[PDB]
């Protein structure tokens, strides 16, 4: 479990990235075609808000837009800003990922703004987003890679004597083969006959206080060190690490108590044919 499988650092980060969507996915450019688009588990319409302010007037006259989750409660919260900000031709609705219930071949645009790596089964929700849009219909999603974390172990791991060895940010991920991975993304959305498919990484500054940061490296390495340490290695430092992170980390960041840190999502685009 790393900082990107936690809700306590990343439920702060998901709304940095919905304009970012948006703008990949090519919905703001003048179509033919009126735009019928759904906000799949659009939480509390982060995206949703976007499209409403970044759509000029005459495609929305003739637009549909239909923010779907399972949580009423946030359906709630959703209803009361579709109001409040004026969304036109929107709705508020009960939709699972899972099972849409929704039409075949009806949808310009899908929109599941870190939805995927949420979903008890992402693959049949993939497959909905391929079912329930049109020919020439966009699907737009965002997820989480990392949390660029590696660097700042690899620093205090630097000061321990035998340059120890220790995976980069990239390696540390192909531990992690799923909706994370651009290679992933790409095969599986391909596979369903998607085209045109684009997955780009973006990356947002964040930070995390000292203390917590200590604690998830701890609850980490007693996997990754096995991996890279010899026996011998181990024997000699492994014991150390703690005490090591803790004094790299105070030296560093104690002035603050915070450690800056990015954050990179995967932003996905794919035409279905
Ligand atoms: C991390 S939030 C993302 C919310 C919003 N899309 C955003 O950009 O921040 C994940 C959302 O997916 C919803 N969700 C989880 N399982 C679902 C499912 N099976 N069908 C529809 N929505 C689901 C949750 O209710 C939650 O609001
Ligand atoms: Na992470």
């Amino acid at each position: 479990k790393s900082f990107v499988d936690r809700y306590k650092y990343t439920e702060k980060l998901t709304g940095l990235y919905a304009q970012t969507l948006v703008d990949y996915s090519g919905v703001a450019n003048t179509s033919q075609k009126p735009l019928i688009v759904l906000d799949n588990a659009c939480g509390i319409g982060a995206v949703s808000s976007v499209l409403n302010h970044t759509l000029q007037d005459e495609a929305k006259k003739t637009w549909k837009l239909t923010c779907g989750d399972l949580s009423e409660g946030m359906l709630e919260t959703t209803k009361r800003r579709l109001q409040d900000e004026g969304w036109v031709n929107a709705e508020t609705k009960i939709v699972n990922a899972l099972d849409t219930g929704l039409p075949d071949g009806h949808y310009t645009h899908v929109f599941v703004a870190f939805g995927f790596q949420s979903f008890p089964d992402a693959n049949a929700a993939l497959k909905e987003c391929f079912r329930i849009l049109a020919s020439g219909g966009i699907l737009a999603s965002s997820t989480w890679q990392n949390f660029n974390w590696i660097p700042i172990m690899k620093a205090a791991i630097e000061t321990i004597p035998g340059n120890l060895p220790f995976p980069t940010q990239k390696e540390f991920i192909a531990l992690n083969a799923g909706w994370d991975s651009e290679s992933y993304i790409q095969s599986e959305l391909e596979k369903l006959g998607f085209r045109d498919v684009k997955v780009i990484p973006v990356p947002k500054e964040t930070s995390i206080p000292i203390d917590e940061f200590f604690e998830v490296c701890m609850m980490i390495i007693p996997y990754l060190l096995p991996k890279f340490w010899t026996e011998e290695q181990r024997e000699s430092h492994e014991k150390d690490v703690p005490m090591v992170l803790r004094q790299y980390l105070q030296d560093t960041y104690g002035a603050n108590g915070q450690v800056p840190l990015e954050a990179v999502a995967l932003i996905t685009t794919g035409l279905k044919p």
